[PDB]
């Protein structure tokens, strides 16, 4: 792999997007990995409908806005045989009735693969894939208020997340130099205009290696 | 028909666009009426390409950044199957070479159809339909540095119309207007609208080649 790696600048990434009031974090990280796919493969950026997910993925295992897995969005997008565009089925920000329109399907997958549980197979993947759905530790008063830097949590977990993101690259900077690049979905306001700069190479700093994932496109 | 009408109260209209310096009104207009019919077939509005229109529709007539007439625009979604949303073939603001995708096609037409050179006639097409291409006479100063109010301009033209629009919708302030969309952006007119005379011996020839496409 790479040394230095951001997929914002290969027009790999949509704007940072914003899911409120309600537990989609798992739709936001999976429509960021399904869009870097679709465009590697179309070389059009066009934005998922992560409310698509939210009101249509509840049989493949996911609750709404209470929580869900970013393979089990996969999983609904190859089941379902497609995905709409934002446009077409916009963020409402509530679970509500599934409005899924063939019509205006722009993206699709033929499942999803889960890289090893290593920060290196982590890295090797960014590097030759793309944007990856990943998992963290996110439930510190200290990354809820996150602004600059390297982010370094001590009491930071590696096997219990709660939030699912997306890792559009990696690079250094002295000291522990080395960070992932964080797509949350929490708005632009937040972070470095809505991303975190995460620690790696610091034992799997919470947990960002132990549940990634990518859709095959 | 109706007292007054307004297509953007009922959401088939997308915001207010901006052409630049390219000369692709005809453009702007096609995708407006074509933007309003959708929305009349499915629920969702979506925005459409422009720039899809101003590079390929070329064998339909239409002359690129240089100019073109709404009626070839609409002719080349019918003689292509669909067309492109404005997201995944972008607004370029000039002439380049042909990238259509039909996997991105947002839109249909079964054909057009053309309003009879009356202003009545028209009247009736706005409030059945929906919005309705349009062309105008614009060469005027009290267009161009033109803020508020019902437009008239005493030597307007009546045969000869050189800018496509958009009528949203018409109404009354013994007054009356044309609730007319404009591809000069956000910051000219009212939020890019402009109210033309109407029912005034046809101004500025707003009901003289009026069109909407079927779906
Ligand atoms: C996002 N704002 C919220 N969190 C979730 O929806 C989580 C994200 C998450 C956590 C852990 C893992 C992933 Cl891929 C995603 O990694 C392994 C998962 C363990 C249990 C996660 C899980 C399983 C089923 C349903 C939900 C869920 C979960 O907590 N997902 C809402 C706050
Ligand atoms: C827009 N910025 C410009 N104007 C045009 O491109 C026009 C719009 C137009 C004018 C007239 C009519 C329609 Cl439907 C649309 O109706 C009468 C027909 C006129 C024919 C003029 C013409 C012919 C060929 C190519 C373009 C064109 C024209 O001026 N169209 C560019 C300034």
């Amino acid at each position: 792999a790479p040394r230095s790696v951001d997929w914002r600048e290969k027009g790999y990434v949509t704007p940072v997007k914003n899911q409120g009031q309600c537990g989609s974090c798992w739709a936001f990280s999976a429509t960021g990995a399904l869009e870097g796919q679709m465009f590697r493969k179309t070389g059009r950026l066009i934005s998922l409908s992560e409310q698509n997910l939210v009101d249509c993925s509840g049989p493949q295992g996911n609750e709404g806005c209470n929580g869900g897995l970013m393979d089990y969005a996969f999983q609904y997008v190859q089941d379902n045989g497609g995905l709409d565009s934002e446009e077409s089925y916009p963020y409402e920000a509530t679970e509500e009735s599934c409005k899924y329109n063939p019509k205006y399907s722009v993206a699709n997958d033929t499942g999803f693969v889960d890289i090893p549980k290593q920060e290196k197979a982590l890295m090797k993947a960014v590097a030759t894939v793309g944007p990856i759905s990943v998992a963290i530790d996110a439930g510190h008063e200290s990354f809820l208020f996150y602004k600059e830097g390297i982010y370094f949590e001590p009491d930071c977990s590696s096997e219990d997340m709660d939030h699912g993101v997306l890792v559009v690259g990696y690079g250094f900077e002295s000291d522990n130099n080395k960070y992932w690049l964080v797509k949350n979905s929490w708005g632009e306001e937040w972070g470095m205009g809505g991303y975190v700069k995460m620690a790696k190479d610091r034992r799997n700093h919470c947990g960002i290696a132990s549940a990634a994932s990518y859709p095959t496109v």
